[PDB]
């Protein structure tokens, strides 16, 4: 299943991410086992906190901390988990946190896929109410798991989003 | 995963449909990627429409479109996306759009897996309100995309059901 | 997909369960076909009854009846369907129904998972209240399905979980 | 609020419910307080069913309990708590329980408030499934609450609905 | 209770809104009767389809038609129905239907009420896809009730719905 | 309507809460006008975060800050908004914002009402947990709103609660 989903149609700029957790979903962090093919229930977040937008991941990379590269999508309406939609990039948030370097990237649908979203063409566009809340939500998240933490560093543009990508397509395949 | 489900214990009568989106579930069209085994998203609905009522494909058909044979299942609670149902025909709804002839049938589950629907034994069992509500639905939900349209020719029972299902049987083994 | 994840990292004490039913989802109940990888709807429920915890099984067991061994898994949300969760027993409900013989066990999360379940160590510390409810749902569910009927012959502890968990794990590999 | 609502249009056909308890809603257990004006919760339901229809009362009415006028309404969609729903009668299901009689009526809205209910004229309309869930609910629901019991006698038709809403309107003015 | 409440704090630009129907809520119109207290069902609607954004009214208002001013409000989450918002305007959607004239304005809360909806200054700041959305449901919603119709006008500015208002709250005291 | 209601059957230990906001609702804060007898949107949550356990206030007292007596109610489902439930206190959050002192009280529902949570008698009886949500939720969920601040004090028990509870109802009545 999601070991064989391709990274993108035209990597970087038109990539694919598989939804782990729907944005506002109850307060579960749910990680897909790419050698089982299904989600997994990693843990009940300690703090009751919920995503506020969708998270998920881009198959077929391998980020610095030996994960695939992880995502933000921002939708109108929450996507189902298990799923996959074909998105671009808006910028990614920097964070360091207990396991070290931690960058996230925040994306959109492809226009055709969601044309709600079409005119957010980079983070700049991103609500501020919105960058805020998910801002909050990573410094704040883990606040009852003894041995975690998160320090954001702040937020980078579509280039940045891109170069992440790349090395995750490289890094993976050896 | 979907491309191995058998199309039916009992061809054309007895078969099984692969749900891709429930019934009065948000506005948005997952399709099944019998490649991937993954439910994908295709778009957001331009109008937010729902579909009222599960719909989703028969397995191992291969429909006048080169996709497989489309169905609207009625039943009393909304279907899991990506769950599969043991069904039986009650009709069809006939159709043109902006890619040609576009028929899809209209379906409850099996007498022992839904007894709630044992009664209905055709199309003219179903409320003329649902009927309504079904063809309203196809009528407007392309409203706003571009270069998308919908023209309903009207309903047909349940031995042109059956044709439409030997045929895209016969059609998908070549 | 189903077929693939193990039963348990040390069984029979730290085992894992694939879910079918999530805690108060709407009364459809749904089987994992571990030949397709998918759930299946095997019926509506007649009664319209909720399984008041969250219901599935451990994948590669065998029980007496030639299923797997089944699991009620007590969380503070509903789990999602056809996910898999890291669990430790508490105890079981014997019952015999129309089939025969039917254990099912009571488990929770390992602790690192749900520390909210941490404090309950056996099936004595799960509340009356909800200990009564899975006990009258058990016998009430069935009562509008010809054929079907239920007894339950009452509770037992962590040490019967475990026997009927390494029982299931030798009966599988034949 | 509630004292003020009409008990109906043209009694005992054209009658008004006030509704306490959605169809399908979480199972608690709200009576309306005719002196406050506002919803009281009554008791959390012990075995955790269900209503499977709208739940309310007529106003202005008094039934041989000294409690307002039950009635069960079946409509497309659950109801809203508090609101107000113009109806018409199909019939009666007969019961006693702890505390003596009880009677309650099943009812839909009036044609213009609900045309999807239109062809449902009489109790015997409603399909069998349905009849037989209200029946086991009522059976059932109280079967974890000390001293409270209940005995279905039947089911009686409109002309015995209307013969328990003009005695009630009756009763109520003294 | 709804008889009481001002129009508003500062007439027209800093008013009041009562709300009937949630965005997004199931397809059932609810109706404030202002002389019961109370939200009243006044249909199901025909065609299924549902309110993109929440809908109410200015209490003590009197419209063209004998009904107070309608309002949508649009917000980030769904209001609760009898509920009561502190709004300001963002222009308004002119259309005819079978009554004749129908006015709707389209506004967001106060400021410091919702700080996501800050920077909508006027009804060309709403996306377009909501505009759309908005404007393809009046065109439709009623399409299946025999005797009901809907042309839209167009759309008008703040200058406008400020206009509706001061009428609104003059007709009203006589 | 809100008014009206009586703060407790007998008071300080048997009293009532209107509730304003239900556990885990979408980031809203309701807050009840008296004067109107409705809910009030307040503000839309700057945080997005939601209350762990239902929130409401006793009718008929008068806190330190000129506010009715706050409440935590906890519950097995939630309650429903602008409904009334008969309560019995486990303890207190001590805090001050940036408004002062700012105390709020834990409770229960009568243990006739809610017989799933009569083995709670104090505040140490709540699983740590959810006392520690709780307390992320106070110190956190107005990080996004300028000139907004709280600082937890400590939990108190039964006797304190008690207290503030007697203060409230003298100072209501003068
Ligand atoms: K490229
Ligand atoms: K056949
Ligand atoms: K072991
Ligand atoms: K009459
Ligand atoms: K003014
Ligand atoms: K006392
Ligand atoms: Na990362
Ligand atoms: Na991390
Ligand atoms: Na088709
Ligand atoms: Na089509
Ligand atoms: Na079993
Ligand atoms: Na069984
Ligand atoms: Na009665
Ligand atoms: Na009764
Ligand atoms: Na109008
Ligand atoms: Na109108
Ligand atoms: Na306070
Ligand atoms: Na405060």
């Amino acid at each position: 299943s999601f070991s064989n989903v391709p990274a993108g149609k035209d990597l970087p700029q038109d990539f694919n991410v598989i939804i782990e957790i729907p944005a506002q979903s109850e307060p579960v962090k749910y990680e897909a086992d790419k050698a089982l093919g299904l989600l997994v229930v990693d843990r009940f977040i300690g703090t009751g906190m919920r995503y506020p937008v969708n998270y998920g991941f881009i198959p077929q990379t391998l980020s610095g901390d030996g994960d695939p590269v992880d995502v933000l999508v921002i939708t109108p309406f929450p996507l189902l988990a298990g799923s996959v939609v074909r998105a671009r990039a808006l910028g990614m948030l920097k964070m360091t946190d207990e396991s070290g370097v931690d960058a996230k990237l925040v994306a959109v649908p492809h226009d055709k896929v969601c044309p709600m979203t079409a005119n957010l063409k980079s983070i700049d566009d991103v609500p501020a109410y919105l960058k805020d809340q998910i801002k909050h939500f990573f410094e704040q998240y883990k606040a009852l798991e003894k041995g975690k933490w998160v320090k954001v560093e702040g937020w980078d543009g579509i280039d940045a989003a891109h170069k992440e990508i790349t090395d995750g397509v490289a890094n993976f395949k050896k």
